[PDB]
């Protein structure tokens, strides 16, 4: 027998600030690091940027009707910490906390729970520019200092919180590999960086304890659990590396508030270990989450990788690898439903927590057709699988708290422009012009409407 | 690059009593339900048993010269509790308690560490007549008695404790295989009794944390890793499965007083979860240890098993078994995978920080005595050399390893299978049929491991 959805199951969509809202200078938003990134020649597809994106800012009341059509149970979006704070210290700004109360007052209002996602990339430009953000301890304070704010004007409206999304991305892409802000290759540097992201996280967290006492609070991970290739001791010794350094390094911190031993010491080896401040583990150890957030698209299968090896890898340690038994993606993305129950399995068996799921979804370039009908049914196939996999697990004893489809509309990619698109509603422009940002419901739209109407009853 | 072994890492070896010491109705004695159980006819080969053994009760000495001239640096040994409490409770028998006296006075007069085991699956026969052994509570306050027993006698002499050696064996093969006492197969019965055990565990570690406030204890865990066959999803999934029914179901209790979740509601499906008492989880939450002690021969693999499904074994809808292709096997079609000990240790340390004790690991062979007195196991040497290279490399990733110890140190009486399938160091000159005249010769080994321990595992 399969447990039903539980009875306040968030049925949720998602977004991120920068990817949706536009308004980039307006009510005195100051700069992020993101509008300063994306406007450097060559960083982004076609130019694209988020000047504009889909007009979020000025279209929400157009796009929460559309998520109280759907019957969405929750919402969750990012606050860009430029809006509140231009200068990300300083002066508080009172019409950027306006917009996100305004929005918050509409989803209330047609029964919509708000998930508030404290972070998602975008710190303010005067950050880095003073002290280089993230690489500094300056920045556990006064990112403090900001999600207090939040919590105070917003903590009677919102239970459901989330620190840091996908920490292991921005940190990753920001400091080893320079795809985004700041633009870094350096190891040592992502590690230090790192580091003091996660005693910002922890912070908040034992902030949010004082003034939203009937909350509930986590970081998100956006986390691709590992597979052996096979059975051959050294495949599962691989898993065992990669599964360690690529999510325990995180989600531990996260859960226990300590670094995993076999990770550190090879960094350690490296020369690349973070620098560790007294206090800095009683911190970490002592914000423990509600949940773990789970930001999921995909497993991967791994296998040994010799000292002189590689396909992306660690030399000694593992190396990636085609698997055979999943369906892929036009982009060769793994199609893996059941890894999203292993990984949910992998979490409640490690760490006892509940997850909120706050990102999943398939990106495709949907062709609008005549009558305005976008049949997206590989979209609705995706959804369908993964949810199944989801209720297996509930019924193995998983606490999932939701599920956020990734997205709610179409939006601007950080790196690719708009044609490979996530939304439930399509929105009409592209990689040239915004035409006029119209909003198209896709035949997925109805699909989870349907879902949510009947609680997974089934699909 | 290789780091060494630590300067005091534990070179040892082992063995257990029932297994070893014979003399099973001597000095007040009592009977254990492995004194009865090996007595049915039928159940162990050839009918041997443990009435004499290898004779360790009368030959310590000799025994223990041999481990100083190999320059052992610990030796694990169980305390028979029939010994100490013939009747299980009652009266503590003191000539039961000298002979352990007397071979711990022989072991650190020879600067060799004794590592006490408290128990190695011989209840005393009395315990299972008045109220079934480990199916009662009864039994949680009756080990305690014993153990605390023990540690007053011994505490100031020994360092290192391992309480429950291999309680996934003794309550699996005794409950649901019905190979071992008391030959039950029912499942229900397993996962009571092996509650009680978990109990009992737990109130002993209390224990000790009083009387040997310097020492440092632990279960040991025969532990046999999983991996999945492939990368098939629903073979992963099978082997999360397998390796939290199998493994985390034990040594999650052991180091986070919980049971995993999963598995118990599975096992609440079936109606075959445990009774928990009032106090149950504080008990076992509040009694961590100090090192997991780990039994390693071999991995296992699985795969996706139909709920209409299972040579191999498994539960349906959850896992099944498969040979592992990738694996060598012994003479005897069981898998050599000294890597998988590698995995194992990782997993233990990833998961739960703790320090292991390596309390069991070696190669079961038959074995040819050669005119000279000459036995020559380069089989053994090289089953023994990988694993502990292995070892190596798992302290160099960053596992503390506490010592290794060597299954055994002597050849000894195996539960069923008689005394052909060798193990120790020191071959014993006796057979199924006869005792001979139980004479200690050194096997080709012995003289390899001395080489190994004087050179701390630097010359493998």
């Amino acid at each position: 027998h399969l447990k039903p959805f539980p009875p306040e199951f968030l049925w949720g969509a998602a977004s991120a600030a920068y990817q949706v809202e536009g308004a980039w200078n307006e009510d005195g938003k100051g700069l992020s690091v993101w509008d300063v990134f994306a406007k450097q020649p060559g960083r982004t597809f076609k130019g694209t940027n988020g000047d504009v994106a889909v007009d979020h800012y000025h279209r929400y009341q157009e796009d929460v009707a559309l998520m109280a059509e759907m019957g969405l149970k929750a919402y969750r979006f990012s606050v860009s910490w430029s809006r509140v704070f231009p200068d990300g210290n300083g002066a508080v700004n009172e019409k950027g906390l306006d917009f996100y109360d305004r929005l918050i007052e509409e989803l209330r209002n047609h029964g919509i729970e708000p998930i508030v996602t404290l972070y998602h990339w975008d710190v303010p430009q005067a950050l880095m520019d003073a002290y280089g953000a993230w690489e500094s301890r300056r920045i556990i304070d006064d990112f403090d200092r900001y999600a207090v704010t939040l919590f105070q004007r917003f903590g009677d409206r919102v239970k459901y919180w989330v620190t840091l999304n996908q920490q292991n991305i921005f940190i990753s892409f920001g400091y080893r590999l320079g795809l985004h802000p700041p633009g870094v290759k350096d190891m040592k540097r992502m590690y230090e960086a790192n580091h003091i992201a996660n005693l910002a996280n922890a912070k908040v967290i034992q902030s949010f304890r004082h003034y939203v006492p009937d909350g509930k609070i986590g970081p998100s991970f956006a986390y691709s659990p590992m597979y052996p290739y096979d059975s051959r001791p050294e495949n599962v010794l691989a898993f065992e590396n990669a599964e360690e350094f690529q999510n325990h390094w995180w989600m531990d911190v996260y859960a226990w508030g300590m670094y995993p031993q076999a990770a550190w010491n090879y960094l350690e080896s490296q020369g690349l270990e973070p620098t560790v401040a007294p206090g800095d583990w009683e911190l970490l150890q002592a914000a423990k989450p509600d949940f773990m957030g789970v930001n999921y698209y995909q497993t991967t299968t791994v296998e040994h990788n010799p000292p002189d090896g590689v396909s992306s890898g660690i030399p000694g340690l593992f190396k990636t690898v085609r698997n055979p038994h999943v369906d892929t993606t036009n982009w060769d993305w793994a199609i893996d439903p059941v890894g999203l129950r292993i990984g949910l399995r992998r979490i409640a068996n490690r760490y006892q927590l509940p997850i909120l799921i706050t990102e999943n979804g398939l990106g495709e370039f949907d062709t609008l057709e005549p009558g305005d009908i976008v049949n997206d049914d590989y979209r609705i196939d995706y959804l369908r699988r993964h949810v199944q996999e989801i209720q297996r697990a509930i019924t193995d004893g998983v606490d999932v708290l939701g599920y956020c489809a990734w997205s709610f509309t179409d939006l601007l990619s950080w790196l690719n422009g708009y044609q490979k698109r996530y939304g439930f509603v399509y929105v009409n422009r592209d990689d040239e012009s915004e035409k006029d940002l119209r909003r198209i419901k896709k035949k997925s739209f109805y699909w989870y409407q349907r879902v949510i109407e009947t609680n997974g009853a089934e699909l």
